[PDB]
């Protein structure tokens, strides 16, 4: 069992400028994007997952339901948008991204106060871990 659930902050940030740039991103937009330390608030309600990522550049708000299919609008980040499923693998997230990039998807998971994300798209891999924290910030 796992519960995603709480207010998270990055402690690193592996990787993340080639795993952009595997997803076609202007180079300007890898330097700023590279240089944020986004938060993450996270509700697992059920399967009803919400994970908002915050930065002061744009955040990215992702809401659906383990096990079914939604239409991912990544406007926002890569300009596409996928056909995304989120499974459970045992007591880690399974993400699958279909579209124009292939093998574009993510796995998240906990060990201890640590979130892990590793994200990936035509063989490349970035890898974030998050620290779990309790001081809340209003947004
Ligand atoms: C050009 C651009 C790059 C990156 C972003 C942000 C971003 N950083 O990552 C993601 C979403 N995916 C790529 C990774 C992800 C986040 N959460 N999950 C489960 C997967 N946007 C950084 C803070 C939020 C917006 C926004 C815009």
């Amino acid at each position: 069992p796992v519960d995603f659930t709480g207010y998270w902050k990055m402690l690193v940030n592996e990787n993340f400028e080639e795993y952009l740039r595997a997803l076609d991103v202007n180079v300007a937009l890898r330097k700023i994007a590279n240089l944020l330390k986004p938060d993450k608030e996270i509700v697992q309600d059920g399967d009803h997952m919400i994970i908002r990522t915050l930065s002061t550049f744009r955040n990215y708000i992702m809401d659906f339901q383990v096990g079914k299919e939604f239409e991912e609008d990544l406007t926002g980040i890569d300009d596409r948008k996928c056909m995304t499923t989120v499974s459970w693998d045992g007591d880690k997230l399974q993400c699958v991204q279909k579209g124009e990039k292939e093998g574009r998807g993510w796995t998240q998971w906990i060990e201890g106060d640590e979130l892990h994300l590793e994200m990936r798209v035509e063989g490349v891999v970035c890898k974030q871990v998050f620290k779990k924290v309790q001081h809340h910030h209003h947004h």
